[PDB]
């Protein structure tokens, strides 16, 4: 575990993370995809061997000794708000299980279902709060990656509020 487990947020490409493992915002079929998923595919393409896994689940594949945790959030274009919310909470709980199993001291994580899976809605708070529900009981240092300046400010504020 980390000496004093923390939450941080960085505005940069998760493919250049400084953590012991990464969470991919994966699709269920293990395809290269776009956004985070495409950056992860370019950096760790070996990790997409048998990475296909259902919505609401996480599947880890090694790239050398570096773990890639393929987390499949729901596409809110396809799910109702109610059912999408259940599956988004589930994917984060499976991430917490994998991070614990691997014994890592840090993890890089994107906000699942906030990009092309958002169904055109702002899901910062929804996705962030499910991340906390899952990861609060783990002792890994969590580093949340985003791309938007206003999102970085809002995520930083949400972290500080709890402290
Ligand atoms: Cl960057
Ligand atoms: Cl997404
Ligand atoms: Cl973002």
């Amino acid at each position: 575990g980390a000496m004093a487990p923390s939450y941080r947020v960085k505005r940069m490409d998760i493919a250049k993370n400084d953590e012991e493992c990464v969470v991919n915002a994966a699709n269920p079929r293990g395809l290269p995809g776009d956004g985070v998923c495409k950056a992860v595919y370019k950096k760790w393409p070996e990790s997409f061997k048998n990475s296909a896994t259902p919505v609401g689940t996480a599947k880890t594949v090694m790239c050398g000794t570096y773990p890639v945790i393929h987390a499949v959030g729901p596409n809110f274009s396809n799910y109702t708000e109610s059912e999408g919310d259940r599956e988004l909470a589930a994917a984060y709980r499976e991430v917490a299980k994998e991070v614990t199993r691997l014994g890592v001291n840090s993890v890089a994580i994107p906000l699942l279902s906030t990009g092309v899976y958002s169904g055109g809605k702002d899901r910062l708070t929804q996705s962030l709060n499910h991340l906390f529900t899952a990861m609060d009981s783990t002792d890994a240092d969590v580093v949340i990656y985003c791309r938007d300046k206003e999102w970085e400010k809002k995520i930083s504020e949400a972290i500080q509020m709890r402290t």
